[PDB]
């Protein structure tokens, strides 16, 4: 269903539907506020299915998930010069932990996208977004600042989702639709045990192939140097089929958003001469238009932005109020942002391609495919350059 070898995947995260994050949705969150005080708003999925109950958070998740993401979204990713969807999905969508307060029925929409993808002639990756106790203690795990995946029964618990989904997901009935599962989301490797996680990886392949499945399976890199899976699931020990799901910003950290845009454009066209040098095929599964952490609550519930010297002891580097809305972007950001973007396309297609993060999101335009093109900051089509060859590649 796909060539790896002769094909670039040209896609867009469905982010904000399975698994919740207050910054693409925070009209979820902001109701909880009193006044200015954030303190109240619950800071991720799991405590916000949590304070909502049962019942409520199944109402309020019925409406978001029927109509966040449909078939005209698919149709429009498709009329968009689009081949390819990511589809971040929480363990939790098909199996409860003892006193897990989420619910369910996010399975039910999934199955409506595959459909949907199949329509359009859209391929499908399938990503274990979060995982039980948490990979990476971020909101978008589903459980934020813990991080105990390799504690307890956390482990096994993701293979025995991970064997449901490889048996609902891996096999004939969406062989031409289903380009690849992936089997943990950005687990957060400098505070996990790397030995553990490469096994947890590796049952994962196993168990997969086992099914008699010949799906890809993507290893997201935990946020290793470039490379470093070259000798990981390798053709060498008869293991085949695998993608390396790169992830790529450069706003998380004060270093990364003090560049200027040239450097920025340096560091993403190296992006891709890095990608190019290792050995397995592997996609840009994640990266954004960001030049910015301003879009509200994307560090997390109840935190500020770097940029504006708002978080974790940063210093200020510009305010973030005027570049809330696109309509009032400098002449200068919104140039910035399409050298960006052209640059971004340019290294991932270099290798396997790109999955921009996200689709849409309700109020961020750093972070929306579709604010992005209407704005004519995203090329439409995505082939187009205003800015030519920004990184030389041959
Ligand atoms: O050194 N590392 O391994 C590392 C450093 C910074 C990282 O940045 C994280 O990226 C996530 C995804 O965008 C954000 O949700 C999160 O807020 C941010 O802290 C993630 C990983
Ligand atoms: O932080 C922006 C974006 O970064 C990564 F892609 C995460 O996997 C997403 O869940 C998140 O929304």
């Amino acid at each position: 269903a796909w060539d790896y070898d002769n094909n670039v995947i040209r896609g867009v995260n469905l982010g904000g539907w399975f698994v919740l994050e207050p910054y693409m949705t925070p009209s979820l969150f902001e109701p909880f506020q009193n006044g200015n005080d954030q303190s109240g708003v619950p800071v991720d999925e799991y405590h916000w299915t949590q304070t909502l109950g049962k019942e409520a958070a199944l109402r309020i998740l019925q409406k978001h998930w029927s109509t966040w993401i449909t078939e005209q979204d698919f149709k429009q990713i498709s009329n968009l010069g689009l081949n390819f969807v990511r589809i971040p999905i929480g363990y939790w969508a098909f199996q409860l932990l003892d006193n897990d307060p989420y619910v369910q029925g996010q399975v039910q929409y999934l199955e409506k996208a595959l459909g949907w993808a199949r329509k359009n002639n859209i391929r499908v990756w399938i990503d274990l977004h979060g995982a039980p106790g948490s990979q990476n203690g971020f909101d978008n795990s589903g459980l934020r600042d813990s991080y105990n995946f390799q504690n307890g029964d956390n482990t096994q618990v993701t293979l025995n989702v991970l064997n449901t989904i490889f048996k609902k997901y891996g096999g004939n009935e969406y062989s031409d639709v289903v380009i690849g599962i992936e089997l943990l989301n950005e687990p957060l490797g400098p505070v996990l045990n790397m030995d553990k996680l490469k096994q947890f990886f590796l049952d994962g392949y196993n168990s997969l192939r086992q099914t008699g499945s010949v799906t890809p399976v993507i290893i997201h890199d935990a946020f290793q140097v470039f490379g470093y899976w070259n000798n990981f699931l390798t053709v060498a020990e008869g293991q085949w089929n695998v993608v390396v799901d790169h992830h790529h910003y450069q706003v998380f950290s004060g270093g990364e958003l003090s560049r200027n845009i040239n450097d920025h454009i340096s560091v993403a066209c190296n992006w891709g001469w890095d990608a190019k040098k290792e050995s397995h095929w592997n996609v840009a599964g994640s990266w954004s238009a960001a030049l910015t952490d301003c879009a509200k609550w994307l560090n997390g519930v109840n935190r500020g932005a770097r940029y504006e010297g708002a978080y974790d002891n940063a210093p200020y580097i510009g305010s973030c109020q005027p570049l809330l809305d696109i309509s009032q972007w400098s002449d200068e950001h919104k140039t910035d942002t399409r050298r960006y973007i052209e640059a971004q396309l340019d290294a991932f297609e270099y290798t396997g391609g790109w999955v921009f993060w996200s689709w849409k999101t309700e109020n961020a335009p750093e972070w929306s495919f579709q604010t992005l093109t209407y704005n004519g900051l995203f090329p439409q089509p995505v082939t187009d350059r205003q800015f030519p060859n920004q990184c030389g590649f041959h």
